[PDB]
């Protein structure tokens, strides 16, 4: 109801990451779902104020 | 997951009040949550539109 319907911004709810999509698959006697998240890869550092 | 690695929104989850912080001291056979918080204090009343 929340990770396939919508957006969901709870932290680690519907995948490691911040949240984009999901996919519900079907299953023997269950569900598989794809999460589709976003992860920063390179990094920089600067001075601020 | 959600009140330590990142903000709560939710309503009276992790702690009563608007939420901050939380900190996941250990203990025998359990765990015990720090909250942070904020809750405003004063009042002052006026006439709006
Ligand atoms: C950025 O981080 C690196 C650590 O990998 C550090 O050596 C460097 O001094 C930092 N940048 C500045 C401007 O200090
Ligand atoms: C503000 O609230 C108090 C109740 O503590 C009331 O007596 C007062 O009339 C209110 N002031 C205004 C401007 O509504």
């Amino acid at each position: 109801s929340e990770c396939v319907l919508g957006q969901s911004k709870r932290v680690d709810f519907c995948g490691k990451g911040y949240h984009l999509m999901s996919f519900p698959q079907s299953a023997p006697h269950g569900v598989v779902f794809l999460h589709v998240t976003y992860v920063p890869a390179q990094e920089k550092n600067f001075t601020t104020a």
